[PDB]
C-alpha cells in the first residue's frame, strides 16, 4: 500500500472529521490485582509519551507496492484456490437489501456500534436511526442509497485500545478505516452469500476461519491438517498489499461467479480516505473497516501462501497444502517440511514482510505444542484427549482485565475473559476467580465455575 497524495480536506470540499482526543480506557477495579504492561494507544500528536512524530508513525504502515503485475505463480495460485472454492457451490446470487441489513443464515445483522461513516458522521445521523431490527425496514436505507450513492470516502479513526509501551512511544497506533454504511450495505448485497458460505464453512476448503467458534473448531483443525505444520507472522499485512494482490482476488471472484461485481474490490484497493482535517488517496492496502475485509484478507492470504510455495518449490502439490487463515493470521500444513525462512525471502519480493511465528528470533520447527492461531495454543483435554482446548495465554487475559471503557460492561467483559481463561486448567482458573473476587467489583459479578464450563464444553460437540 502507498499514499499517492494527502491534502487539506477543505481544499477539495470535505468537512473536517471530529475524533475524540481522550482515550475511553481507564484503570479498572482489577488494575492492581493483576500484572500488565500495556497502556492506551496514542490518539493525538500531543501525547507526552510520544518519542517521534505521530502522523509519520500512523501512516508508516504503507511501506509501498513492491509488485505491479500478476505473475505466473499468482495466476496458478488463483486457479487452484478458485478450484477449491468451486466445490462449495457458493450461491452467486445477489443478497436482497433486507437480509444484507438485518441478517440471515450465515450472516449476522449490521453492527450498530460501529461508525456509520461518511457523510453521516458529518451530518450527525447514526445507525440506530436509519434502521431498526423489529420492523426490518429497508425504506430509509434504500432511500439513502439513491441519495448519496456508493464508493464513498473512508472515515479514518485512531483505534482506542491497549498497546505495548513500544507501540506507544513509536506512535504505532492502529487505524480504523471506516466504510460508509451505504458501501457496507452494497458490498453485503453484492457478496452477502459469499460471506455466508465462508462463515458456514470454516476450514481447509475455504481456507478460512472467519466466523468460527474456537471452543468447537479447535478439535477439527488437527484432523484437517497435513503431517508437517508451518507458519509465520506478517508485519503490516493489510497495508503491505499491492494492487496486484487485489487483481488476483478479483480473478478468483470472477472464476466462482462474482465477476459481475469485482468493481467493489477496486475501491478496497484504490481508496479515498478522510482523517481529521486532511484527505488522502491510497494505492493498494486493504482498509481495516469495510464489509468483508476479513474474508477478502483471508482469501488473499490463501493466494499468497500458494504463490510463495509455487515460486519456491516447483512441483509442490497444492492439493496437499492444508491451510486456514483469519485475515493475516494463518495455520498451514504440508506432507513435507518446508523452509519458512526461504518462503519469507520469496514473500519480500511480493511486498510481504514475514517473520518467525510468534515473535521467535529464528524460524524454528512448528509443532502442535508451540503453534498458535488467534493467539490460542492447542491442548488436548487431559481426560478426553480427542477434544482440543483452544488455550489463550493468561497474560492476554490479565492485560485486558486491567482496563475498562464502560463500567456497565464490566460483567460481560469479565465473563468473556472467563470463557477464554478456563481452558488454561482448573487450578489456573480458580486462582483467576480468586483474584477477581479479592475486590468488591469482582465479588458482585455473576461468574461461571470451572466444572460448569468444562461439562458444558464436553456436551457441546
Ligand atoms: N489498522 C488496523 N489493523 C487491524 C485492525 N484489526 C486487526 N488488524 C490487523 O492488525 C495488523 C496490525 O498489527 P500491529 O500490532 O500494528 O503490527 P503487526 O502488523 O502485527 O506487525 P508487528 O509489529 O511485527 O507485530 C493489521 O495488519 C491487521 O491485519 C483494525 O481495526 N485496524
Amino acid at each position: 500500500g502507498e499514499i499517492q497524495w494527502m491534502r487539506p480536506s477543505k481544499e477539495v470540499g470535505y468537512p473536517i472529521i471530529n475524533a475524540p482526543s481522550k482515550t475511553k480506557l481507564e484503570p479498572s477495579a482489577f488494575h492492581y490485582v493483576f500484572e500488565g504492561v500495556k497502556e492506551p494507544a496514542v490518539l493525538t500528536k500531543n501525547d507526552p509519551r510520544l518519542k517521534t512524530d505521530f502522523e509519520e508513525a500512523i501512516f508508516s504502515k504503507y511501506v509501498g507496492n513492491k509488485i505491479t503485475e500478476v505473475d505466473e505463480y499468482m495466476k496458478e495460485a488463483v486457479d487452484h484456490y478458485a478450484g477449491q472454492l468451486m466445490s462449495l457451490d457458493i450461491n452467486t446470487e445477489q443478497m436482497c437489501l433486507e437480509d444484507a441489513m438485518y441478517g440471515t443464515d450465515g450472516l449476522e445483522a449490521l453492527d450498530l456500534s460501529t461508525s456509520a461513516g461518511y457523510p453521516y458522521v458529518a451530518m450527525g445521523k447514526k445507525k440506530r436511526d436509519i434502521l431498526n431490527k423489529q420492523t426490518r425496514d429497508t425504506k430509509e436505507m434504500q432511500k439513502l442509497l439513491d441519495t448519496y450513492g456508493i464508493n464513498l470516502p473512508l472515515v479514518t479513526y485512531v483505534k482506542d485500545e491497549l498497546r505495548s509501551k513500544t507501540k506507544v512511544e513509536q506512535g504505532k497506533s492502529r487505524l480504523i478505516e471506516a466504510s460508509s454504511l451505504n458501501d457496507s450495505v452494497a458490498m453485503r448485497m453484492a457478496f452477502g452469500n459469499l460471506y455466508a458460505a465462508f462463515h458456514k464453512n470454516p476450514g481447509v476448503i475455504t481456507g478460512s476461519a472467519v466466523g468460527c467458534d474456537p471452543d468447537l473448531f479447535w478439535s477439527k483443525i488437527p484432523v484437517l491438517m497435513e503431517e508437517k505444520l508451518f507458519a509465520f507472522d506478517y508485519t503490516g499485512y493489510d497495508a503491505s498489499l499491492s494492487p496486484a494482490w487485489f487483481e488476483a482476488l478479483k480473478m478468483v471472484l470472477e472464476k466462482i461467479g462474482f465477476g459481475d461485481r469485482v468493481d467493489y474490490i477496486d475501491y478496497l484497493n484504490h481508496s479515498h480516505h478522510l482523517y481529521k482535517n486532511k484527505t488522502y488517496c491510497v494505492k493498494g492496502g486493504m482498509p481495516s473497516g469495510c464489509s468483508g475485509t476479513s474474508i477478502f484478507n483471508s482469501m488473499i492470504n490463501n493466494l499468497i501462501i500458494r504463490t510463495l510455495l509455487l515460486k519456491t518449490y516447483k512441483g509442490i502439490d497444492l492439493d496437499h497444502l492444508k491451510m486456514i487463515a483469519y485475515g493475516d493470521d494463518v495455520i498451514a500444513s504440508y506432507p513435507h517440511e518446508v523452509d519458512a525462512s526461504l518462503l519469507a525471502q520469496s514473500g519480500k519480493d511480493y511486498g510481504l514482510t514475514m517473520t518467525p511465528a510468534d515473535k521467535s528470533a529464528t524460524f524454528e520447527t512448528v509443532t502442535w505444542e508451540n503453534v498458535t492461531f488467534l493467539k490460542r495454543f492447542f491442548r488436548a483435554d487431559e481426560k478426553y484427549p480427542f477434544l482440543i482446548h483452544p488455550v489463550m495465554p493468561m497474560k492476554e487475559i490479565h492485560e485486558s482485565i486491567r482496563w475498562t471503557k464502560d463500567p456497565r460492561n464490566t460483567q460481560d467483559h469479565v465473563r468473556s475473559l472467563c470463557l477464554l481463561a478456563w481452558h488454561n486448567g482448573e487450578e489456573e482458573y480458580n486462582k483467576f476467580l480468586a483474584k477477581i473476587r479479592s475486590v468488591p467489583i469482582g465479588r458482585a459479578l455473576d461468574l461461571p465455575e470451572y466444572s460448569t464450563l468444562y461439562d458444558r464444553w464436553l456436551d457441546s460437540f
